[PDB]
């Protein structure tokens, strides 16, 4: 609460410095609103730029994920296959 | 990785078609 009570203070001080402190103050806030209205557009670049970053490692482990449950379903199936083929030359052996 | 999981879903696919003429021509 304190440093937004500052220029509501010194606009009430009877000193004859008070037109210069005053005119200080707007040229140091209008100086601050100026760098952060010309720093923001980098700003909200990386914003953007973090948020693509976190996506594409959703959609990275979600392909990961896919391509490994599909090597899966290939062993499972070459699985079968091998024991097809044991079933059948146990017969062909007898 | 995704295009790498659709090829081995196919073969997947081919040797389930595989398996499943070899069981006719078994019998």
């Amino acid at each position: 609460l304190v440093p937004s009570l500052v220029p509501l203070m010194l606009n009430d001080m009877d000193s004859p410095i008070t037109n210069d402190v005053l005119e200080a103050i707007q040229n140091a806030n209008a100086l601050q609103q100026q760098n952060a209205e010309a720093n923001a557009p980098y700003n909200q670049q990386i914003q953007a730029l973090q948020i693509q970053k976190l996506q594409a490692e959703i959609m990275e482990l979600q392909a990961k994920a896919h391509k490994y449950a599909e090597q899966g379903a290939l062993s499972q199936t070459t699985n079968e296959s091998e024991k097809i083929n044991q079933a059948v030359a146990i017969t062909e052996m007898q």
